């Protein structure tokens, strides 16, 4: 009923406990550090909540535009948190490894990699678990209800898998309809062939060759999305994640991103992108912290292989929507590009 | 001693209750409405926390370099932390109007003035209870807990940051009558400095030259004269202008104009993180007047009228601002060629 | 045609000249003070063009959803500008007082007054001459080229009057067709009387009492919005800047903003009023750092007038889109909202 | 002497000139894109100005109080300048990749690779010739201009920041075998302290927990013979791995020893403000390589294949950073109590 009452003041202000002032030698910065993951993992809940309300937006046949806005506001947010939560690191920075030491030792058996909320985010945005580099994440855990928390978000459907259903079924790529691709395609063609006939115009023979040079490398580049076996290939070798269909639907809206009805699904996309490379942003921040902390290796580190686990998080490995970073490549000139 | 057990996760996550969701109509975004306020409470703990040890080594005799670096690196600790907290604004501004109205009514009894945390942070930093605005109630009548109101009361007795901070200026060695004697050298330098731009400004060949440099010289003469007769600086300090001691001010004074110097370069720091605290605690207090008026407008249906948005604008006054003679000191400042020399 | 040349640096990087180098005194920090300087001249200079493509935009009688796209990313856009220069003043505040008194005598004729682009952003956003607190602003420049840009930027329309006639045009507001206007009156009414129903079912006495008050105060805030002299009175004593039916207009884009048509013009009003909020945060972090370089008053000053003008300046009088800022005032809850 | 004069906004506001207008089919977001360009070339313009006189005052044999204060002010200022370049990037990124199409073809012969600016704050802060990554042309065949050539050619030759860092690093007070002698100190407490944690190990119960506290023991000495056997720091000094003399990161570990000691905390500063400007290129470089992504991908039409995008891709790697030794010195600290005490 009220203020404190309302935000459960009595329950979240009694959870800071120093172990190092419980062992009657109390080190001020211990106070920071739980206070800082603390509010990590508030977030955390928060982008938990924001994720599973998308989803179950994104799991239906219907996606209309006033759903598509919610969703919109919604990544925005956690965009926002994202942000927010990347600033939180320079403010534990603050404490000096000296000091950090004086209280690691009680941390002991508590691990990062115990953090249940940070791997059901990973999940639930599509982080997939055959991608991870490797004791397997899920074994860290030893509680029935956080192993079936874990379990769940594997196996339910992520962003990932839900932005691609969504995508594959984008109004406009339908055959019998816009067709887009096909007329992609051919846009293609008529606008390499335009190139290739320009180029023979050119005075200096050098840069006659470079652009013929430059032509041969676009139809390269346009055979690794016009033929459905090269898509295949690079998704098997983790170079794309995306269904050839959902990687259609993306590359479309991208191309019609002014018209008004391409321009929130586009806007979702690039908040997904925002996403992705904010989490990569809190991975580099958080090892340069763990390195100016207790650098690459330390006593009770046993080596440098928990720094070394760090620094290979930051691989596209790790990067959710990579397909979608690299959808410039297949870009036209607006001239080109079929008209509605 | 695992992860979720150090961090007592069990506790922190299940503190959150969406009222709306009891009442079988629950609103999505009552949860971020939840958690931004309990995101902030954390850190006023923080900020409570690193205040409190502040206040623990500054109420003492005997200051040293190392204690000095150690109050320097919390203080820039608090300046990151309210940066932060200024942030949280835009993530709750996310939320509409309109789904805040279908929850507000839960709200009912709750006030922002019930924040014991808040109150404490200002009264700790060193905010007058007779230079706040008030409009009917008592900022601490609205605690009914014997505790709450033991901490309050507790706040306002115990020595501020601005209390124990006038005390360590009025100690700044170098304003010593036996040894520098800063303040005795100063005046003779204004004089020194005041009376060459007279005769500089003598010389000058455009009559309506000649007089502006003599009126901005007599402009200078009124204000060495607010801080170089007591009784000026007195009224000053009653009339709500001045909140530091005439020799608190002094200290401050003597420490702008050596902050280029090893010995005067920390606790200059000092000062200006008391400085940039004051100010961010003002931007969040602007930020959050913005957010108010965007949700709710200056009036809306259970507010009874605009005094709760006309009380939040006038906390964005001076009244409310804790080291106010900070901002000020360089209106005192007089050439390096002026500066009385330090001899060690 | 390459880098340095398509940038013009020979020009660009030969416009820094110190007073104090000129002299044979050298002061170090001068050289901040003129980029300083020069990069708020470079992007008052983007933000002139934006805004001045936006005022083209919105001068037209069709203003449809593919031209609000653009606007909307434009001002979004200045909104990123005016949070970078917000930025630059902690930078300029590294400078100590004492070393900008080693060459703040060499600035002599030299006042913040004469910069032209700021007062053309002041005039285009739509700050009225009328306003201001009071040498007439314009005064200061003796250029013929300036006093006909500062004329210009006076008499053509500014963002605050386009954006009114836009808000006039709000279909929703035509009485032949959806009639917003009069049935948000009967919905006042209805949702009201229900209001003062329900008050009377109250079971402590003084909670009935305060519930009639409120309900009274409510009925004082409808007044000054469905009487049209309490609403010009209001507009002449400068508590309100828009015509009657422009206010209806945005009323009634934020009731509606959850809905596909209303979204885009709901943001186009949400980053005028960020562009406003963020122009007086500039305002304010200026007069801090005058504050902190020179005080109240200092030798060269002649008194307080400069700063004591700079406070002024952090009034409502120089917000243009006051208006918009109070708009949640008039907002009755969803189930009451006239079904669109 | 008015402000626009002073200024020279005759100068600076003609220097913008759309290539795109020129051929009478003007694209809106290519005066941004210029505008963009020039307030980057206006900052690094005083980050060279801050970075020579900071070389200035560390190539002299005295390097008081005084002069370390004013360094790391002009650091921290260089850090405020690139957090600002860092935020310009989302700037830029509001123009779409189809309206960059429409003007990109006039850039032609212009490259981001000839901004002199750019290549001379890299050498004067310490980028090796020899560690960038290099698919055909070298960084410096890019400049046609003799009296660019001439600039790069002397940035490379004269001492950088690294360099200078180095040298003022090896004259620490406290290395000195005289005096504090604080080298050999330290190898006697790695002793005292390691010998302890292995007749503690011996006391553990459990068989597995005595075995992982030897393995991890083992791992400590193997660090501390890559500090106290010279011969394996010139190794890693040889691969790459490490860009200092054994003498200047002998000095900066004996800093970060004891930072919080009031002689120490200046010199700490410092190379804090060193690391944090390394990190903040890195952040531009990164935040760059995603901007060109996202407009052009990792190749289109006028790139000739990916070479660009992937070079980019790779100055995100460590051989492009200068201070790299900084960023690992915690991997060699030992508790409180193990850190030989400082006598004066
Ligand atoms: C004093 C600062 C910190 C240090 C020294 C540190 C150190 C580490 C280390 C060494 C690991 C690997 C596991 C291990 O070998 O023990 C790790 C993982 C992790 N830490 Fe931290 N950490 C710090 C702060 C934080 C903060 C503030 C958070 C926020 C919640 C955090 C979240 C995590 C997470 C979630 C992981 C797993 C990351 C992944 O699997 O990709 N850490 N940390
Ligand atoms: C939906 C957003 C918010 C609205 C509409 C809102 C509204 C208000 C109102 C109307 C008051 C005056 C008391 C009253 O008349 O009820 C107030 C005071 C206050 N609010 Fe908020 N608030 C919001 C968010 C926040 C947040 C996120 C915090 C952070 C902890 C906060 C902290 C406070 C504090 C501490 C006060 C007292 C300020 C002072 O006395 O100077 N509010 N708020
Ligand atoms: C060392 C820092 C600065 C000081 C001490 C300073 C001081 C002042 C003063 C005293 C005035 C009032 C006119 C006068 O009495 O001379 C003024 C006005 C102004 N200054 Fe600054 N200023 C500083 C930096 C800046 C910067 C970085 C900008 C950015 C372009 C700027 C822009 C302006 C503008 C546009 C005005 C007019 C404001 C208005 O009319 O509302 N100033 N400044
Ligand atoms: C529309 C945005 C931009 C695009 C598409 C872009 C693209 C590129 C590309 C492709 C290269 C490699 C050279 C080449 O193959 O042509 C490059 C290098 C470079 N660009 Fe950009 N750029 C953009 C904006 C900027 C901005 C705003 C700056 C700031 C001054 C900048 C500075 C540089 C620098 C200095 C290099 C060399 C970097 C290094 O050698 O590590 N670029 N850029
Ligand atoms: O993984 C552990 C951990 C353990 N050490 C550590 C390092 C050196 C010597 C002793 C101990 N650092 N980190 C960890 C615990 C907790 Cl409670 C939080 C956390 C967030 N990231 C990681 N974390
Ligand atoms: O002061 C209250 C409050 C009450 N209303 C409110 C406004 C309109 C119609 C109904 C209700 N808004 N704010 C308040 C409660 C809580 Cl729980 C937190 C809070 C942080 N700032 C303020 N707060
Ligand atoms: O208005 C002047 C000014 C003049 N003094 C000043 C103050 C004290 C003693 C001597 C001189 N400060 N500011 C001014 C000039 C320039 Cl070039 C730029 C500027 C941006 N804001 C203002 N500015
Ligand atoms: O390196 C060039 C460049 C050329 N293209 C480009 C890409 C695709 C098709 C046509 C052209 N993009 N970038 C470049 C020029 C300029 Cl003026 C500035 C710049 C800052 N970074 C890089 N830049």
């Amino acid at each position: 009923k009220i203020y404190g009452e309302y935000l459960m003041l009595d329950k979240l202000l009694d959870a800071q406990c120093m172990l190092s002032e419980e062992d009657k030698r109390p080190v001020h910065d211990e106070h920071l550090f739980i206070i800082t993951h603390q509010a990590y993992e508030l977030w955390f809940k928060q982008i938990i909540f924001e994720f599973d309300s998308i989803r179950d937006m994104l799991d239906a046949e219907v996606i209309d535009e006033t759903k598509t806005l919610e969703i919109v506001k919604r990544l925005n947010r956690v965009v926002l948190i994202l942000k927010l939560l990347v600033d939180q690191v320079p403010i534990l920075e603050t404490m000096t490894p000296l000091d950090f030491m004086d209280f690691r030792k009680y941390l002991a058996p508590a691990s990062g990699f115990q953090s249940l909320q940070f791997r059901l985010i990973e999940n639930k945005l599509g982080v997939l678990t055959e991608q991870r580099v490797r004791q397997k994440y899920s074994d860290v855990f030893s509680d029935e209800e956080a192993r079936n928390s874990i379990r769940n978000s594997e196996k339910d459907p992520s962003l990932l898998e839900l932005v691609q259903r969504w995508l594959e079924r984008t109004p406009g790529l339908e055959e019998s309809g816009f067709n887009f691709w096909a007329k992609f395609q051919e846009s293609v063609d008529r606008f390499l062939e335009a190139q290739v006939q320009s180029a023979m115009e050119e005075p200096v023979e050098k840069a006659k060759n470079y652009r013929l040079m430059d032509i041969e490398k676009r139809r390269e580049v346009y055979r690794s999305i016009f033929d459905p076996a090269v898509h295949d290939a690079l998704v098997r070798r983790g170079d794309r994640r995306f269904s050839h269909r959902a990687l259609q639907g993306a590359i479309m809206i991208t191309f019609y991103r002014d018209e008004p009805r391409f321009s929130q699904p586009h806007q979702l996309l690039t908040l997904l992108m925002d996403i992705d490379s904010l989490i990569t942003k809190w991975r580099y921040n958080h090892v340069i912290m763990v390195q100016r902390m207790i650098g690459s290796q330390q006593l009770g580190t046993g080596g440098s292989s928990g720094y070394q686990y760090l620094r290979s998080t930051l691989s596209d490995r790790y990067k959710v929507f990579l397909d979608l970073f690299n959808l410039s490549t297949f870009l036209i000139p607006r001239e080109a590009i079929p008209p509605l």
